[PDB]
């Protein structure tokens, strides 16, 4: 039910996923899941989202259980080594 598109540094374009799971519910273990071809471990994970203080931002998240945010109904992240 939800589409993240992302980044990586070394890729002349972004991807683009669908994922099964709802919009809200989305979380950094179902992005990962989808990304079996790639040494998850070794990367970051930053997503585009709004902050209410500062507006526009690439917020950090590391924790599997953490809902991915969503910006405009869109989730758009950027994948970094270590």
């Amino acid at each position: 039910d939800t589409k993240i598109i992302y980044h990586m540094d070394e890729e002349e374009t972004p991807d683009l996923v669908k994922l099964p799971v709802a919009p809200e519910r989305v979380t950094l273990a179902d992005f990962k899941n989808v990304l079996s071809n790639r040494p998850v471990h070794a990367y970051k994970f930053f997503f585009k989202s709004m902050d209410q203080d500062f507006g526009v931002v690439k917020e950090e998240i590391f924790d599997d259980n953490a809902k991915l945010p969503c910006f405009n109904g869109r989730v758009v992240s950027w994948l970094v080594l270590a």
